[PDB]
């Protein structure tokens, strides 16, 4: 049975109203209704993985474990294997698995971040899981961001609370944060992201939405906008909307948005928004394509409808040759030529790197760097010819080829990440000089750059 080099990943989020779901949810798992949907020759394909998160989910897990299950036997004639679930609140995250995947998935993690303070903590957060798919890291977030439409800043903060607290992946990454650990990552939620025009819009809006004319409408959706503006999910990518707003219905129809100002509101308007959102990050040169992304038409339990997004995803299998794991291939070598530095800091200490990659037996710190002042105000922090050569584990191209490495810049005087970034080592050519580049990040935030030239020998 060979290993696979491709799976396939389903991606549901459902804002559940705090009511139980209606008898049939099967159209969600199947990406059928608007938008990007699939094809009806592929219904009895099951996915590989199906990641479920829920927000005001009034389910026990063992309820909605149940309901799950019988939903994907009913479509697939498959029994799905739970990966794991965890629940904050009624914010929830499932991972079901197909049977014959239950021996490549490990390394199983959880978490939750709790966002807010005193008034602003007691609902709001999210929860993770990650995991191991033979070579391949997965992480997966859900959350329920703040609500309101004057509260995008506090959504794009508990967005940077989630992924600095959220502990997922490999601990011994200690500089990066989960937008660095993972092969591929997915976060989606009810991010409570607003369409921003005026309240007296709300019929306009109505109109448009009735016309499946969405262009006028997304050009003000917060999400996109903080986006473009760089102050929210830097890095990450979201599939074109082509689905209605997700939110806010009248229960029990699709028919009605219910947008007015009410008690049970805190006397805010609800105009129509696509609060319920999949995006992704995954590092460079990997194989990662949205087959869908969408809305049900079918399931009115909610005043939000469920989204669903599929993914292919390119994986690796778990590499054995007769050197490494347990040793280096002297076969094998990594190295850096003219590399800098461009920290936004304001601050002059001296930096140093570290590699990590799980192509190396473990970490590797360089020698500092030489500061000079750039053109333009910049420290620049100069390595030249001065990284160390990086002794992979395996030397098989096959192998070496679809590594990657993370870098961190520190400072010398406080061991502290100024800026994290990762390094595709699918190159054009091998034992040849080769440009690379990263942006560097700390806490989500672009904080710098990392360029120079990489020569890589495989056994090859
Ligand atoms: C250079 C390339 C990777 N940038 C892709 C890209 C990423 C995000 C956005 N927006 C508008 C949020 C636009 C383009």
């Amino acid at each position: 049975q060979p290993e696979p080099d491709m799976i396939t990943i389903f991606i549901g989020t459902w804002n559940m109203g705090n009511a139980p779901p209606p008898k049939k949810i099967t159209s969600w798992f199947l990406s059928k209704g608007q938008g990007k949907t699939r094809d009806d020759s592929a219904d009895y394909i099951p996915h590989d993985i199906y990641v479920i998160g829920t927000q005001e989910d009034p389910l026990s897990e063992k309820e909605w474990l149940e309901i799950l299950k019988h939903s994907l036997q009913e479509i697939t004639s498959v029994t799905f294997k739970t990966v794991a679930i965890h629940t904050l609140w009624n914010i929830r995250i499932v991972v079901l698995a197909k049977p014959e995947h239950e021996n490549r998935i490990s390394h199983i993690c959880t978490d939750n971040v709790k966002t807010g303070i005193a008034n602003t903590l007691g609902n709001k957060g999210a929860v993770g899981v990650s995991f191991m798919f033979n070579g391949t890291s997965l992480g997966f977030v859900n959350s329920h961001l703040t609500s309101g439409s004057e509260k995008k800043l506090r959504r794009n903060q508990n967005y940077m609370n989630i992924l600095r607290f959220l502990a997922l992946g490999d601990k011994k990454l200690s500089p990066f944060n989960i937008t660095h650990r993972f092969t591929h990552l997915f976060w989606f939620g009810d991010l409570n992201y607003r369409v921003d025009l005026p309240t007296w819009e709300a019929e306009t809006i109505i109109q448009k939405i009735k016309q499946q004319q969405y262009a006028d409408l997304l050009s003000h959706d917060q999400l996109l906008t903080e986006r473009r503006e760089q102050k929210v999910f830097l890095h990450f990518e979201e599939e074109e909307i082509t689905f209605a707003p997700t939110y806010r219905f009248e229960r029990l129809t699709r028919d009605k948005y219910a947008y007015t100002k009410q008690k049970a509101t805190g006397m805010k308007y609800n105009l129509p928004s696509w609060c319920d959102r999949v995006l992704w990050k995954s590092y460079p040169l990997v194989h990662v394509v949205c087959q869908s992304y969408g809305s049900t038409s079918d399931i009115m339990t909610s005043d939000h409808s469920p989204v669903f997004a599929t993914f292919e995803a390119g994986v690796t299998s778990q590499f054995v040759s007769k050197n490494g794991p347990g040793t280096v291939d002297s076969q094998g070598q990594i190295e850096f030529l003219r590399c800098y530095a461009t920290l936004k800091t304001k601050s002059q200490t001296k930096f140093y790197l570290e590699f990590h990659s799980s192509c190396l037996e473990s970490f590797v710190k360089s020698q500092e760097g030489e500061n000079e002042e750039g053109s333009e105000g910049e420290l620049v922090v100069k390595f030249g010819e001065t990284l160390p050569k990086l002794k992979p584990i395996i030397s098989d191209p096959e192998y070496l080829l679809d590594q990657h490495i993370l870098i961190s810049i520190k400072s010398s005087d406080s061991d502290e990440s100024y800026g994290e970034g990762c390094i595709a080592l699918r190159l054009e050519a091998t034992e040849t000089q080769l440009p690379i580049y990263t942006p560097l990040t700390h806490h989500g935030e672009l904080t710098g750059h990392f360029q120079g030239e990489i020569k890589l020998q495989t056994s090859q």
